């Protein structure tokens, strides 16, 4: 029992991280058959930052002028290219703890691993959530840029996320695998801010299914509102509006627990009009929104009686 | 910026991780060179749990009836010795990706990763702080067993956790790697409860400081207390005594931040007697615990 913010293991995606330096700025690559991707910044010198040209500050560049390291084994540079705002770097030597991998560009609303990296060094691991305005609630300094996020189904590893940025609010960016941003940002030192975050309403629900199967259940109600009822108590709390194809997702955790789905949005309506009295639900003061209902699945298995 | 519940990389101890097998019992193991750690109520059936006489229930036992499987290979037990809570099994064969370690006995208040384990095989990573009750809050199911805690110190991993049981209050009880329980638990199917939980005061306060290096600056107040006096309040409100000890371990972020170790006491001190009229810290809306001073540091210094 316990439910906890779980993050996959990070062991296949540590054998994939190498250090990329570039000029005098070192940070960290993805090494899968024989190539490195990492963030196009890496060309830039503290100089350049404001409105690099990228492809203008490539054409200086050759191969010589890219050191890649993985562990003590250097890699030799042989190829560079330029993919919207990832750089591909062709080695010498294809990855021999290269994964079953796949690139896949997630929703708002799905989470994923990310494995903290500097110079090349795993450092850390933690679950994070693609947020609806598109930032990644994370912790990361400087040099972290080209840590990647990740699942893992099977064996096999959905790269989703590349490290680039922070913003000033302090929340992060960053890319897919093929260097498309997730929201309106751009890889540039300039001013811009996160538009408004709204909270993960299915997630919120899912969560409360899982305080449910852990034993908390003070927060219940039997009571039941509708689809367009609740909507509209979601939007004055600035939650994601729930669709008919949220109620789905949330069938087999409704089975499981005997609470149908509009009854546990009943129940979170009056936790949002009313708060939650000076009690917790899973050891949480906070409504908690970075669980997708499968992450729950996995973590809250029970018996079915049938 | 940003402060996360943050586990070490998994990779290290992944390569350690094998599945014991002894019957219809099936648990996880450390494999380190050639042995293997586990826990030893893999020798017993539902029935054995009842009471069990470890003793003389491993007497009973050979090398041949256990069953280490690592990944796809096989490894012949020649040799198994009980130490405390935990079964030693050497193995023929010496763990190629063995890393540089130690076992380590943690004290209430520090933290460590857990690799959550089925079958041998790992499942999920998570942090965790050992309480002052000597319980953890961690997500195990029935086969997680032996499981491991560790922290990874540039290239070392000092295990300091390995799983055995559940407590009725979903709360998790463990040995350390000699086998020594964390609290007064025992490893049989008895009632046995987690004493009164309380709250890890030098946790607390390494979090502050946390906030006030990512920005949030507005519990701080230039009132001050001395130790003697903070405590007093700190034991009405359950939280652990903060002794000189603990003010040294802050001294650094301390430095950092500018706030002084008593400074920080007394605005946890007003946010203890008010609560938080309504804001939140690091995007919490509690007093959060499960950061000791080290982890403080490790996510936001270079």
């Amino acid at each position: 029992s316990g439910f906890r913010k779980m993050a996959f293991p990070s062991g296949k995606v540590e054998g994939c991280m190498v250090q990329v330096t570039c000029g005098t700025t070192t940070l960290n690559g993805l090494w899968l058959d024989d190539v490195v991707y990492c963030p196009r910044h890496v060309i830039c010198t503290s100089e350049d930052m404001l409105n690099p040209n990228y492809e203008d500050l490539l054409i200086r560049k050759s191969n010589h002028n890219f050191l890649v390291q993985a562990g003590n084994v250097q890699l030799r540079v042989i190829g560079h290219s330029m993919q919207n705002c990832v750089l591909k770097l062709k080695v010498d030597t294809a990855n021999p703890k290269t994964p079953k991998y796949k690139f896949v560009r997630i929703q708002p609303g799905q989470t994923f691993s990310v494995l903290a990296c500097y110079n090349g060094s795993p450092s850390g691991v933690y679950q994070c959530a693609m947020r609806p305005n598109f930032t990644i609630k994370g912790s990361f300094l400087n040099g972290s840029a080209g840590s990647v996020g990740f699942n893992i189904d099977y064996d096999c590893v959905s790269f989703c996320y590349m490290h680039h940025m922070e913003l000033p609010t302090g929340v992060h960016a960053g890319t897919d695998l093929e260097g498309n941003f997730y929201g309106p940002f751009v890889d540039r030192q300039t001013a811009q801010a996160a538009g408004t975050d709204t909270t993960i309403t299915v997630n919120v629900l899912a969560w409360l299914y899982a305080a449910v199967i852990n034993g908390d259940r003070w927060f219940l109600n039997r009571f039941t509102t509708t689809l367009n009822d609740f909507n509209l108590v979601a939007m004055k709390y600035n939650y994601e509006p729930l669709t008919q194809d949220h109620v789905d997702i949330l069938g087999p955790l409704s089975a499981q627990t005997g609470i149908a789905v509009l009854d546990m949005c009943a129940s979170l309506k009056e936790l949002l009009q009313n708060g939650m009295n000076g009690r917790t639900i899973l050891g949480s003061a906070l409504l908690e929104d970075e669980f997708t209902p499968f992450d729950v699945v996995r973590q809250c298995s029970a018996v079915k009686l049938q």
